[PDB]
């Protein structure tokens, strides 16, 4: 019993965190095998950030301009290349702590653990989701750039996010591990604002199934809905459209609890209309959208209370 | 910017988790040096049950390696299994007993394999609102100060309300609980007042200031109001501990208490604080200072 925002154990990622320094800038890098991956903005000054020409800034650098520190050991850089918005620093030592890993690009609504780091040293781990507007609501201070997001399903680490910047609203933007940004963002100090965000509907539904599994049904009703009518109501509360893929994905939770997806959709419609009336659902007074259907199946029991 | 329920990096603890099997029961153990610590319920008259066991009855698995048990002893509600191999991954550590209101990270494990990490607090009723399934017994709670892991909790059981009970690493339970199948229940819980105030300061640091007001209160008047809303009494020690956050934001502790009093009597009126519609009490003053400063390990 219980339901917590749970992150993956971070040990496999901690053994990959390094500090990368280029001139006056210091940030974090991910050391996998003989390569250190870090945001390419490490080669920039604050002035450069308005309109940086990364190819022009990088051509002026040599291997020995990049200082890489792994714990108390200085790693020697023997090569460098840029791939999209990430810099790849070839080092002379392979990381002996390199786990089994993959680079995966996630979609909005997907969750992942973040190991927040400063000076190549991990400070904390938290769970979060890629918002529909492609930003993440993280907890990051100056020096956190290069911190990574990941999932560890079956001993293999899937790296999905590298932190690059904070937007004016306090939310965060970054790239996959191939350097492609999530969202219409650029690693440039320009007028960039997060788009209007929406609630991840399939995740709220997963979390309502988690409350049913843990023994709570106060929010259910005798009604059902069509998918179209549900979406017409959902859009009015800034909820993402629910697709047939989402309905298919919620199939296992529907069979475990005995509650049809469109019947849970009817209950969600009623919660949006009425609020919670002093009640909570899994210790929350708001509808929670940072647990995927997969996270609910992973954390919750296979036996409904 | 941002404010998340953040746990300590769990790597130093992951390298200590093992699987302990005794007969039909399988649970988790903590392998430090040549000793494996686990709940004694893995084997009730515990001395009578233990005397009938030999070292070879305890099967200990560390990854894919079987550890050999060469001795066993009981300390309160914790079983200590002497093994023939010292853990090469043993970190610098201490066993510490925490107080209600203090927070810690939990590395939830099943079959000696870590599955998740979350942050939680020791409630005033000595229970923890954790997330544990069958097989999680022996999962541990900890904090990190510099490079030293301070182990403060070992999971033993789930109470009828779905909350959890356990011991420090010396086997002493937190709360009036016993390790056995009998009628047990969590007492009426209260809100950790000093933690709610710390979270209000974290909100002000993050730009959420709508709840601030021109008013102040006495400590006595605040405690009379707080006792009515099932909030723990605020002591002068709590006021002293909130000193740094008060100087950083310019809001006196009793000035923030007047904000808390108004939130308790009138509610949030459709508003949120750090994305929450409830007053959050699982961040200590030290957790707020650490998350809004970037302390590393
Ligand atoms: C308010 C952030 N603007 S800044 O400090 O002037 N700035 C400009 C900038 C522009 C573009 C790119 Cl790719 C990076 C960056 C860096 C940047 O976003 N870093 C930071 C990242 N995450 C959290 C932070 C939390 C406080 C401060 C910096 C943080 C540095
Ligand atoms: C609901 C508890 N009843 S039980 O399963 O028969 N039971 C009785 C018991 C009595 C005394 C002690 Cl010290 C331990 C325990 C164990 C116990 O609390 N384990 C469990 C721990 N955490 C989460 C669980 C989530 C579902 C089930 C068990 C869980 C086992
Ligand atoms: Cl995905």
């Amino acid at each position: 019993s219980g339901f917590r925002k749970m992150a993956f154990p971070s040990g496999k990622v901690e053994g990959c965190m390094v500090q990368v320094t280029c001139g006056t800038t210091t940030l974090n890098g991910l050391w996998l095998d003989d390569v250190v991956y870090c945001p390419r903005h490490v080669i920039c000054t604050s002035e450069d950030m308005l309109n940086p020409n990364y190819e022009d800034l990088l051509i002026r650098k040599s291997n020995h301009n990049f200082l890489v520190q792994a714990g108390n050991v200085q790693l020697r850089v023997i090569g460098h290349s840029m791939q999209n918005c990430v810099l790849k620093l070839k080092v002379d030592t392979a990381n002996p702590k390199t786990p089994k890993y993959k680079f995966v690009r996630i979609q909005p609504g997907q969750t992942f653990s973040v190991l927040a780091c400063y000076n190549g040293s991990p400070s904390g781990v938290y769970q979060c989701a890629m918002r529909p507007n492609f930003t993440i609501k993280g907890s990051f201070l100056n020096g956190s750039c290069g911190s990574v997001g990941f999932n560890i399903d079956y001993d293999c680490v899937s790296f999905c996010y590298m932190h690059h910047m904070e937007l004016p609203t306090g939310v965060h933007a970054g790239t996959d591990l191939e350097g492609n940004f999530y969202g219409p963002f650029v690693d440039r100090q320009t007028a960039q604002a997060a788009g209007t965000d929406t609630t991840i509907t399939v995740n709220v539904l997963a979390w309502l199934y988690a409350a049913v599994i843990n023994g709570d049904r106060w929010f259910l009703n005798r009604f059902t809905t069509t998918l179209n009518d549900f979406n017409l109501v959902a859009m009015k509360y800034n909820y993402e459209p629910l697709t047939q893929d989402h309905v298919d994905i919620l199939g296992p939770l529907s069979a475990q609890t005995g509650i049809a997806v469109l019947d849970m959709c009817a209950s969600l419609k009623e919660l949006l209309q009425n609020g919670m009336n002093g009640r909570t659902i899994l210790g929350s007074a708001l509808l929670e959208d940072e647990f995927t259907p997969f996270d609910v199946v992973r954390q919750c029991s296979g036996v409904t209370f």
